[PDB]
């Protein structure tokens, strides 16, 4: 019953594979809410065609800044933010998928794809699924970034929806 999404990942334009997420609307419904319905661009704005901007081998992959580009932007389903749902799931390993922030109740559209444990987030940002199929994909965007998250060869969501 939780939704899956999939992004199908491209590096300088290049098709590389597909990541499918599952999102954990039963414990987070509004926050998996707004993944799903940015995933489908069924508000007019969305993930489509937007860039993973901050890329941290070891650490995440983080995205979702389909306005700005670059971690300065995106919005929301709900408005520009929306609150911190709750904090019930943790940041247990890599493949988990959180809520990128700038303070509490500060959600827009960005997001991290955990590529380790880290544990200190949690209580912080809001997690909400968790890569299903693909992480593969995920580990091969990962060799793109850098220390600092500056990519090597632009990583973009060149499509991406709703599967089932």
């Amino acid at each position: 019953v939780n939704p899956t999404v999939f992004f199908d990942i491209a590096v300088d334009g290049e098709p590389l594979g597909r990541v499918s997420f599952e999102l954990f609307a039963d414990k987070v419904p509004k926050t998996a809410e707004n993944f799903r319905a940015l995933s489908t661009g069924e508000k007019g704005f969305g993930y489509k065609g937007s860039c993973f901007h901050r890329i941290i081998p070891g650490f995440m992959c983080q995205g979702g800044d389909f306005t700005r580009h670059n971690g300065t932007g995106g919005k929301s389903i709900y408005g520009e933010k929306f609150e911190d749902e709750n904090f019930i799931l943790k940041h247990t390993g890599p493949g988990i998928l959180s809520m990128a922030n700038a303070g509490p109740n500060t959600n827009g559209s960005q997001f991290f794809i955990c590529t380790a444990k880290t544990e200190w987030l949690d209580g912080k940002h809001v997690v909400f699924g968790k890569v299903k199929e693909g992480m593969n994909i995920v580990e091969a965007m990962e060799r793109f970034g850098s220390r600092n998250g500056k990519t090597s060869k632009k990583i973009t969501i060149a499509d991406c929806g709703q599967l089932e």
